[PDB]
């Protein structure tokens, strides 16, 4: 039912840096156009998190909207004899990689948005852990988790990881454990805040206040097909602004609805709005919140 979620919240951007061959239809995302960083979060099923929250940023679209910093190095290359700084914690992650993709991201234990890459012309194997020669390889880069960002100042600095009984999750090592010890791949949420590390959880559970702000919205104008447009070049009641608009209740209580004479419509986004979480008992407006399939150890005896 919703027919806005390529019209993204922010710059919209959703491309990696050093792979920029397909900035004409990532860069923004909008309603036309295939961009092979973002199409893949919207098959059916495939980010049922982000399907849930998708008027919320994505991962590449938070690094280029300066929310998400990007890693030091910002990609590691996986071919590299004697190794790379991401191999630790992309190999506690179980992950599929689709065929012909140079490049996968993620966001790493400190928050910062880190990459594995390949040479050319050689794609990522199927557990992204390794690289092998591949008609043509796709130009941007695969998304190895289900998560969504969205801005906040909310400091995170004394929030950490707090799980009952385990004794590590992906590469943090929890508390001391010298019995014997469980293991599994787990699907386990996280999120990550102001000055904080990874925090991963127990159990996730958000909620949304809903609201006005421009990113609350989905304007679109007609191509001279749908176009996105941006809501900031529309007047306030009481304010200037160099377009025309009009839009739904919601848009009209707040802005000019100028109805024939607009050049674009504006409409409030389904499930947008301020995501909290609940962090060891107490509410936290998170930068990112996601799903990761890691290894996890769980006391046993």
């Amino acid at each position: 039912e919703d027919p806005h979620l390529r019209n993204r919240p922010g710059k919209g951007h959703n491309y990696i840096d050093g792979m920029t061959q397909e900035d004409a239809t990532c860069k923004p995302v909008t309603y036309a156009g295939a961009c092979s960083s973002f199409d893949v979060l919207l098959e059916k099923g495939k980010f049922p998190l982000f399907q849930s929250y998708a008027h919320h940023r994505t991962l590449l679209e938070a690094v280029h909207d300066t929310i998400i910093a990007k890693a030091d190095p910002p990609s590691c290359d996986l071919q590299s004899a004697h190794g790379n700084p991401c191999m630790k914690e992309k190999l506690v992650m179980k992950t599929h990689c689709p065929n012909d993709y140079q490049s996968a991201h993620y966001l790493n234990n400190d928050g910062k948005m880190a990459s594995v890459k390949c040479p050319p012309k050689y794609e990522l194997t199927e557990d992204c852990n390794f690289c092998r020669q591949m008609a043509s390889l796709k130009k941007g880069s695969y998304p190895l988790q289900d998560l969504f960002c969205q801005s906040s100042e909310d400091d995170g600095s004394k929030l950490k990881t707090k799980m009952k009984g385990v004794c590590e999750v992906g590469v943090q090592a929890l508390k001391k454990c010298d019995g014997q010890l469980s293991t599994a791949h787990e699907v386990v949420p996280f999120a990550v805040f102001k000055n904080s590390k990874k925090v991963y959880l127990d159990k996730l559970d958000l909620k949304t206040e809903e609201n006005l702000l421009p990113d609350s919205f989905v304007c679109f104008e007609h191509k001279g097909e749908l176009k996105s447009f941006d809501i900031s070049q529309c007047p306030k009641i009481g304010g200037h602004g160099s377009k025309k608009c009009t839009g739904d209740a919601a848009f009209c209580s707040a802005y000019e609805c100028t109805a024939q004479y607009a050049n674009a419509y504006c409409s409030h986004a389904n499930g947008s709005g301020i995501v909290q979480i609940q962090v060891s008992g107490v509410w936290k407006k998170p930068l990112c919140v996601g799903y990761e399939r890691v290894v996890v150890k769980r006391e046993l005896s």
